[PDB]
């Protein structure tokens, strides 16, 4: 027998008319599920790219989900194929997530499609907090690191519509619509707050200031977008204690830029917490 | 060999206390002043390091500055040295521009003060269109390529703030003050497009899409900048019409990303229209 038992697995997705690749190592009926940043590459999830996740996590008593694919994706469902650059099927990544996804694991590889984890970073970050606010009992912890929190507010659908051109030449018309439509509402983790209130969803959100340590990271990219994104999520800080939020851990430290080496600190620093929320 | 050899000249700032390296190739009485970019570094100006530039006005009747140095400066008179960074000196970049440089040029090269034109990209686009806007008798003549060109107006302050800090850690209020302070909107070129009416300046006005050709600069931070100056640049366009401009190039083809080849490619482009203004 091997070691750490990484696999390379291929999911059918019904939604999507194809078998969507999920990097998945078994260790426990809960799973963490590693959602990747806006350029989610076809062959490999960046989490097992540039950290030790896998490693990290083996033996912690919780399985390790890593989907593969999805670039500019936002892990939702979209309206339509992506007008521009010729996609040819729709993204139905919440459907495939939150349906077809835990369904094939529960019958293939003995993982809970209740009681798990949903860990997001850049643009994944806003997804898992929206997969916990409309799916809380498959999702009771979400972590948010360096997300995006208020999409939906002031230039915020201007800068993403832009990043999404940049990154495969997606449209984020044919996602949410023009930005006046309610999907954009409906994404929003600062406008769903009250959802994650009402659920009590174990929240773990996190952003640097722009300033790089010892880790790494420092470029200019990585240091202008956590400087930018991280007003919007201390307002989330504070919205969610106004509306009554009293389940979630806020990391705001003096340092760390928009780069992997700060995330896997953070997904390390979580262990002991997502152990206890979901094993108890 | 009209103005060759390219020279180096070393000309002192009496105001920052200094000496200014100017790189310069003669060949006329009138003068193009290249600006360079936020990252501006201390040995060459970025459109000799990026481009042909010396290579494509030798000949052209019309002299070259290139003045070098001034990280984050914005080519203006700031309030005070940049605090954060230990800057241990006031950047007075527009006085050295407008009143030292052009009177060392006239005495030891025969450069006229006045007749010329001001040419700059990214940070100094919107410089190129004050420095006109405030000395008109200097600068007939403006260009601004993939310039930000409303920069006391909504997020711009902030985000200006940001990039300053991550390139080199300069202090945007260091510069022009609380965003409250008249300088903003005195140094804000669509606010000051009255001027640039009043004064019948010619105005050449650039702005990329995002999408790169096989000119280059694919990358994400160069297709994203570029996508995001290139509303402002469409609003001060619209507005300059509203104004009663008549007297400007608008060039927003459906290419283009924030790098020097593009901006090289405007430099050439340019030039028949420079020569005309300035010498016929």
């Amino acid at each position: 027998r091997p070691g750490l038992p990484v696999e390379y697995l291929q999911v059918p997705s019904a939604s999507m008319g194809r078998d969507i690749k999920v990097q998945f190592q078994g260790g426990g009926p809960h799973a963490v599920y590693l959602l990747d940043g806006l350029r989610a590459q076809d062959d490999y999830n960046g989490w097992d790219i540039n950290t030790p996740a896998f490693e990290e996590y083996y033996q912690s008593g919780l399985s390790v989900i890593m989907p593969v694919g999805g670039q500019s994706s936002f892990y939702t469902d979209w309206y339509q194929p992506s007008q521009s650059n010729g996609q040819n099927y729709t993204y139905k990544w919440e459907t495939f997530l939150t349906r077809e996804m835990p369904a094939w694991l529960q019958a293939n590889k003995g993982v809970s499609p209740t009681g798990n984890a949903a860990v997001g970073l850049s643009m994944s970050g806003g997804s898992a907090l929206i997969l916990a606010a409309y799916y809380p009992q498959q999702f009771p912890y979400a972590a948010s690191l360096s997300g995006f929190l208020n999409p939906s507010e002031s230039w915020w659908p201007t800068l993403i519509g832009l990043a999404m051109n940049d990154s495969g030449g997606y449209n984020a018309n044919s996602m949410w619509g023009p930005s006046s439509d309610p999907a954009w509402k409906r994404n929003d983790p600062m406008v769903q707050i009250p959802r994650l209130v009402a659920n009590n969803t174990r929240i773990w959100v996190y952003c640097g200031n722009g300033t790089p340590s010892d880790l790494g990271g420092d470029n200019i990219p990585a240091k202008f977008l956590e400087g930018l994104t991280l007003r919007t999520n201390q307002t989330f800080r504070d919205t969610y204690a106004a509306d009554g939020g009293r389940n979630g851990v806020f990391n705001f430290p003096p340092n760390g830029t928009h780069s992997w080496p700060y995330w896997n600190e953070q997904l390390v620093a979580m262990k002991a917490d997502i152990q206890h929320v979901l094993n108890g």
